[PDB]
């Protein structure tokens, strides 16, 4: 009704489904439906004011960042409106996918805005990180491949077309946003993408012949430009990810091998925890990204191994210098969006001061990869000179506070400030205005070098990951792997990376040889004898070899690995309609349909969850199909000793057995892999060690004698 | 009594241990209150006691039978854990369920050494160490809560959980109370009977009460802020709105004639004097912060009204400053008047939350066809036309209700059935129905008679923590050991398969012995799901054990599952047919059937 209410309503019409922090006075406020939703999510009191009461809720302007964090975590998008001239407009829209602020973001985790589009011929997925600037395009052609991409990327906000047919993988995701179908058109996407990259055609990127992916990227770029309400100079490339480029891992294999998250859900006791001691946050995020998507390009891996070897001697000197550089990638993003704070520019100055030390240390070491990283990082002599002169040694958190500009950067600014300290209100007001204007000019001077600075941030992060891997290799005794043309895995004195560090008792290393001649190894062993660790050590060694890192073994020769499949454990989803056998069988079906000669298949106790005869029969058929028709390199762990006779019937299958010694009705585990087979599982002994009551174990032993006597 | 005891004190709390010479019963406790430790010392009434030389409070054990003192080195945790592990022949004590009690284990280590010294005859008769708890709440382990999906699903998501089905509470305080009730289900019949009477009584008027309850909002946070005197001006206005709402709720509840409903009405209160103070002292729409001013309303203070007049038609600016200072002092004075009644207000916020949870439960019951459960003295569960609360809501197809009867006469049922038959859903439906009955809610069944349940044990998952040092069979055997050691006649033990990790003969042997022990000695109410059809021959050999078979019909390649519980053994599980439905390639299914024919033929 009132003119003020009419203005809020016009802006609300422009942004209907998002909470609007309309700025009245010094307090941001929400009205009508937004006020009720905000009060429940932000825990702020709701007070109704008559114009027809209008529900109104409010937060102080000083505390806005703390409140924005609560809504961003809940996945709500909050548009912030400020009075520019009272004339007002939405200055920025804060959404879980595109947050570049330090408080809203997490230091060692990346927030990715992603787009899913389903055309009749397969799916197209595009992911953009606003802070790093990385734009990646993909064309998954199966529901299973699309689900793996969503789980691996873990998109903070996913933009799906209204007509998306398979709203099952999408449903339950965080920050789902329905977007109109018009936004996904290919011709509109091509024109917008070409303008941002400044290229007439996308042939140089190599994304020109992918139609579905380009449609998703056009929606993602348009939403990102609208959400930030400014041109995004940080985004300058659209690389395309292909299945051939990286080893494929399904969502289950990633969780079973504990690459970044343990089976319970914590980050403790994970391969990333053992390998990640990186000094800078950029390094931690980059190492996690490499472990999730290993590279199958030999040239990229060989350069990474050569850098690790060259810097291994000088790691102790480089790590303290790298720690000072800090998270340059995030700081450059704020500079690109022109939203940086004085402290961020001081951190940028500190990193530039460290660059001369890093360049000198890298110059002494002689290797083609290390010299290329040294050339890319650069010196930035001009920028460090400007930052040191323009900004004070310890600047305030916010520009409005004042004191951001050091004396002597501008004679006029110093004179106005001196007059006020020595009309005083006029001089203070003029000084605050001039200091703000000079700060904007500093962004303009730093921005033309953004292309070089972004290249330097990637080089420094790469050096941090490679130096960390080199330091880890020296401390944990890892050695470099070598690559072979035909599919095979040969490991000497291999040890599981995580178990070796966590277990106080000495790890007993084991050898593995898998070749086209010996495609499958059936591991039969005493319970608690180490079979699962032996199988998982092979996958973790193979993943570590293909991320360019040194492997935890005396020597490893690894041939091409297209995909790694792990069937481990059993789980029930009663609400989804999936029984424990159904969940296991769909995973087994995925291995049988999608496996290739290059792929490595690790299967643990397949055929359990059903009667013994049905389980053994399905296990024999699945083993015969994998060894005879798929011809994949596979490791099968089984307590069904009937399957031990497969090698005699079929060539290309061998039996390996872990062994344990039984003493005085107690079990001692050698944990050593010896060729042959084991006919005893020692189940009652493991149960007694677990704490099953002695009376129960004695009756069980009596029953076992009776059952064995019957046959 | 023949009881040797030990006591310990530290910054974390107090630890205690008990050993009975006659029965070889070794138990530990960690009572964290001095008064609780004093009550425990009297309840145990130990023949002999051992305490730390530097125990801080000797008054708890100042006068005791044969009181003795032993050195600190005997009480050290690392030495104690190794000795206890060696005495029981176990790698870890996680299976006994006492691994996570540091103080309790430390006292137990001193008692074990002393017991060996006093008699070596009792030492071979000590085989277990269990915690002692007669807590009113039904005991549920962390694994049981996640397996039953009481509040959090196995993936970690909020959806597809029992709390999601029942959590439609209007106010945020109500949602917290329901989640707290689900985690601790009260076992005392009197409190539950009062809650059930309220749910039935307020069933007719749920639509009238819920809109008024929604207006009250969350008062727990506002009252906590008032206690720290950090309450915002708007938060005090929110309290005033709830005071205005309370007369309406009381009038609606006055027509109802149930003793529990009337008690809840009295606890809510009217707070007319507090409402009068807030209405007179605070403006209708107060500012977010008290610093700006305008929070106090004219007429609360005569001096402020006069200063406000002078402020608004440089000396005038000084008068404006005086007005802001007078207003802030009045605001602090307002907290002082409200705080004496803060204990009374806290009782009222709890009463309003209980009304919201019970009105919500009543609405859920009418919408979802739930019925009241009748408590019985002896330990038994009887369910007629029972349904699973979560599965029925998320399943588009109809749910097939299955009957359950468990008594001391028929304590154990071996459920055997086809894969995807519904055996696990049937076992869980019993657990969620028992928990729903014990929180005072209406159970999802036509009729339920639930007897006392001490603890609910669920052994379903099979996972390995390699870094921890336990394989999948050790993790499963650790859970089975906790079931056998900590089970009681009252406990409800649901076991989804055992021996799924070891070879068929070792697994069947452990399953036969664990099943015999639970029926013959523990005498717990057990539901056992199994694919070993050898165990279906256990019911004739052992009393209290019966067979329940789920039904399926096979036509050609596909299978249809009845989801109906009938008495019998099944004897066939259609694993290959379920694999074909899962999508295993036809050639793999064809080879599997050929091998199956050869295995059975020989
Ligand atoms: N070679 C080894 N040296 C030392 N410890 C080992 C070795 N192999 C396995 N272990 C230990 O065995 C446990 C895991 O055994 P696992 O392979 O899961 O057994 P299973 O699958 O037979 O039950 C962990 O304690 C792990 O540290
Ligand atoms: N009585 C029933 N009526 C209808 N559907 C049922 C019934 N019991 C189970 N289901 C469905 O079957 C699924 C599998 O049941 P479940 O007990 O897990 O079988 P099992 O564990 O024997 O494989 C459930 O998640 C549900 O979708
Ligand atoms: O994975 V095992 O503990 O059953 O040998
Ligand atoms: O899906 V089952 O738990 O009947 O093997
Ligand atoms: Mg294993
Ligand atoms: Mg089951």
């Amino acid at each position: 009704h009132t003119p003020m209410m009419q203005q809020y309503l016009r802006l609300k019409a422009q942004h209907p489904e998002i909470l609007l922090f309309y700025r009245m006075g010094d307090f941001y406020e929400l009205f009508y439906d937004d006020a009720k939703r905000a009060s429940q999510l932000l825990d702020i009191s709701l007070t109704k004011r008559g114009a027809e009461p209008i529900p109104m809720a409010g937060i102080p302007y000083h505390a806005v960042e703390n409140y924005l964090a609560k809504l961003v975590n809940q996945g709500e998008s909050v548009a912030i409106c400020e009075q520019i001239g009272v004339e007002r407009k939405v200055v920025r829209i804060v959404t879980p996918g595109t947050i570049s602020d330090e408080a809203l973001l997490q230091e060692r985790q990346d927030n990715l805005l992603a787009a899913i589009w389903q055309d009749s011929k397969g799916f197209g997925y595009a992911t953009l990180d606003i802070s790093s600037g990385r734009f990646r395009l993909s064309e998954p052609a199966d529901r299973e491949t699309m689900a793996a991409e969503l789980q691996r990327t873990n998109p903070a906000e996913l933009l799906y077309a209204e007509d998306f047919a398979e709203m099952s993988l999408i449903e339950g995701r965080r920050g789902l946003r329905r977007r109109p179908l018009w936004e996904f058109e290919i011709d509109t996407a091509r024109q917008q993408l070409n303008l941002q990259f400044g290229t007439r055609d996308l042939v140089g990127f190599g994304v020109e012949n992918a139609p579905r992916g380009l449609c998703a990227a056009g929606c993602l770029l348009q939403y990102a430009k609208d959400t930030q309400r400014t041109t995004l100079p940080h985004i300058r490339s659209i690389t395309m990810e292909r299945e051939q480029d990286s080893i494929i891992m399904d969502a289950a294999t990633r969780r079973n091998l504990e690459i970044t998250q343990n089976l319970a859900g914590g980050a403790e006791n994970t391969l990333a925890s053992v390998l990640d001691c990186t000094v800078t946050p950029m390094g931690s995020r980059m190492l996690k990204r490499w472990l999730h998507m290993p590279v199958r390009d030999t040239r990229v891996l060989l350069e990474r191994q050569q850098t690790i070897g060259a810097l291994q001697d000088f790691t102790a000197g480089l790590q303290p210098v790298l720690r000072q550089v800090g998270d340059l990638e995030r700081i450059l993003a704020r500079l690109a969006l022109r939203t940086a704070r004085p402290r961020d520019l001081a951190r940028m100055r500190h990193a530039f001061q460290q660059l001369p030390e890093l360049r000198a240390q890298l110059e002494t070491v002689d290797s083609a990869p290390v010299q290329a990283l040294r050339e890319k990082m650069g010196e930035f002599a001009e920028l460090r000179d400007l930052l040191e002169r323009a900004i004070i040694d310890t600047p305030p958190v916010l520009v409005r506070d004042g004191g951001v500009i050091a004396s002597g950067y501008n004679e006029e600014l110093d004179e106005w400030r001196a007059l006020a300290d020595g009309k005083v209100l006029t001089s203070k007001g003029k000084a605050l205005a001039l200091e703000k204007q000079l700060y904007e000019e500093l962004f303009d001077l730093l921005l033309p070098h953004l292309e070089a600075l972004q290249q330097s941030a990637s080089a420094l992060a790469e050096l941090d990951v490679l130096v960390n891997l080199a330091e880890r290799a020296y401390t944990l005794n890892y050695t470099c792997p070598t690559f072979i043309d035909k599919p095979g895995i040969r490991i000497t004195e291999g040890r599981h990376p995580v178990v070796e560090q966590v277990l106080n008792e000495p790890f007993i290393a084991n050898p593995l040889n898998l070749s086209p001649q010996r495609r499958m190894l059936i591991i039969t062993g005493p319970n608690m004898g180490g079979k699962s660790t032996y199988m998982r050590q092979t996958a973790l060694i193979a993943l570590m070899a293909y991320i360019g890192s040194y492997v935890p073994a005396q020597k490893v020769e690894i041939g091409p690995i297209d995909r790694i499949f792990t069937r481990v454990g059993a789980a029930d989803d009663l609400a989804s309609g999936r029984s424990t056998f159904m969940v296991e069988m769909t995973e087994t079906a995925n291995i049988l349909h999608n496996a290739t000669e290059y792929s490595l298949v690790l299967m643990d106790e397949i055929g359990r969850g059903t009667s013994t005869y049905d389980g053994l029969s399905l296990a024999w058929a699945c083993a015969e199909n994998l060894a005879n028709k798929i011809k994949a390199l596979t490791l099968f762990a089984t307590h069904y000793f009937e399957l031990t006779q497969l090698p005699e019937k079929m060539e290309g299958v061998a039996n390996v057995h872990l062994d344990a010694l039984e003493h005085g009705d107690t079990i001692a585990f050698m944990h050593s892999v010896q060729d042959g087979a084991a006919s005893k599982s020692y189940g009652l002994a493991v149960a007694a060690l677990a704490g099953v009551p002695k009376e129960v174990i004695k009756r069980a032993r009596q029953k076992l004698r009776e059952l064995e006597s019957i046959s």
